């Protein structure tokens, strides 16, 4: 399902340079905080060449293209950021994007996959995975914290990504009725997402609140229930109409979407408007992620099991687990209270997210949900 044991659901060293037909892409791209701040990006832009996509190699090329026309039409479409917006995007730019998108089976926009997962590099191959021997490969403005703030989640990924190596050992440990496995098993598997919300800190370090909220949000920002683009973004040649995208999340990380799954919370089920966002998120995955989720969702049901067994110490490892996603979901509480909500006060009815959901009735439904799947000895 292109996952890795040392560094999760993210490519292991993406592609960092495209191949040299694309130059006029990658130029636009690696200085987008220049050409955005001199106002002369949407020229650049629109004076351009319609170039044909079939002359990117492999997967790995292809995630860097993504990333990079991805982020070319967030800095076109939003601009300076202030209300000057683009309802419209050229045929030279729109085109490759929506084949390249279509391709990958992703929609044409950037997406967490896209802007945390294909976006960074490794300064000195040697050193471990730490922020100090990392770099994203794009920012979008200057001082915006885009090198702390995606990468932060990456780390997070890799910490969490831990566990997910412990999965088949779960599933073969029921199948197989050995209930230590399994009780050692979901220890680790609570261990790993203790230490994830460890890895978490950090965001305050590296990540100023202001600098968030007013310069690089907005280039996360998307066009499905937005009010700047409330029919939606047109994409010339390619479509007849103005289509509807959901922006960037965090919600659209396999790692952070398949504990809920694998422990039996169900945030999926219901019909409501939170189950129907995390959902719906999953069709901004690439395939071999939505197909991750999947494979654990037609497994049988670990928590089924535990309560089956009448049996306090697995009881116990199975609770480690949903406690550690209650800790990070509370944690990301207080991460929005810092990073929007105040931020939001001091700018002269709902408040909406990037991906469009109410957030903080949303996020408290979500963290509600976890919680009552707490069994507490049966
Ligand atoms: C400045 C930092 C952050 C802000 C302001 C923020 C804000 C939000 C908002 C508003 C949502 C609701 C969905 C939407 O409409 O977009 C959300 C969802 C989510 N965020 Fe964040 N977030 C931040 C950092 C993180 C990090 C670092 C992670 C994980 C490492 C994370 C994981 C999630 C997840 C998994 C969801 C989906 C809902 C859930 O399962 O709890 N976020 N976030
Ligand atoms: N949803 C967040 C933005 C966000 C947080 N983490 C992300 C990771 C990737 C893309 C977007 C985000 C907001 O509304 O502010
Ligand atoms: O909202 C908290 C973010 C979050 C939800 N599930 C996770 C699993 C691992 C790391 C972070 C999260
Ligand atoms: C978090 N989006």
């Amino acid at each position: 399902y292109h996952i890795d044991e040392e560094v999760g659901f993210a490519l292991p060293n993406p592609q960092e340079n495209l191949p040299d037909f694309y130059n006029d892409w990658m130029f636009i791209a690696k200085h987008l905080p220049d050409l955005i701040e001199s106002g002369q990006l949407r020229e650049r832009v629109e004076k351009l060449n319609m170039l044909s996509i079939d002359h990117l190699t492999d997967h790995k090329s292809q995630r860097l293209a993504r990333l990079v026309l991805g982020c070319i039409t967030m800095a076109y479409v939003w601009g300076k950021g202030h209300g000057d917006v683009r309802k419209v995007l050229p045929r030279n730019i729109a085109v490759p994007y929506c084949q390249l998108s279509k391709k990958l089976e992703l929609p044409p926009i950037l997406v967490y996959a896209d802007c945390v997962l294909a976006n960074w590099k490794k300064k000195d191959p040697n050193k471990p995975l730490t922020y100090e021997n990392m770099d994203v490969l794009f920012s979008f403005r200057d001082g915006d914290c885009s090198k702390g703030f995606f990468l932060v989640h990456l780390l997070v990924e890799i910490a969490a990504a831990s566990a997910i190596k412990v999965i088949p050992t779960v599933f073969k440990a029921m199948q197989m009725q050995e209930r230590d496995t399994l009780l050692k098993a979901l220890l680790e598997i609570a261990s790993c997402l203790e230490k994830a919300l460890q890895v978490f800190h950090q965001i305050h370090d590296h990540v100023n609140p202001k600098a968030f909220f007013s310069v690089l949000r907005i280039y996360l920002s998307g066009w499905k229930g937005n009010p700047q683009l409330s029919d939606g973004l047109v994409y010339e040649g390619f479509w007849e109409d103005p289509k509807e995208f959901a922006g960037g999340s965090a919600g659209q990380s396999s790692v952070f979407q398949c504990f809920d799954v694998l422990l039996g919370i169900q945030q999926t089920a219901g019909g409501g408007h939170a189950a129907q966002f995390l959902q719906d998120m999953r069709r901004y995955m690439p395939p071999a992620h939505r197909n991750f989720l999947c494979s654990l969702e037609s497994n049988p049901s670990v928590r089924e099991f535990v309560l089956s067994k009448g049996d306090a110490g697995l009881r116990e490892a199975y609770d480690a687990c949903v406690k550690a996603l209650v800790s990070l979901r509370s944690y990301h509480l207080q991460i929005v209270t810092k990073y929007i909500l105040i931020p939001a006060s001091q700018q002269p009815l709902e408040a909406k997210g990037t991906g469009g959901t109410d957030l903080m009735n949303f996020l408290k439904t979500v963290r509600s949900t976890t919680e009552k799947s707490l069994l507490k000895e049966g």
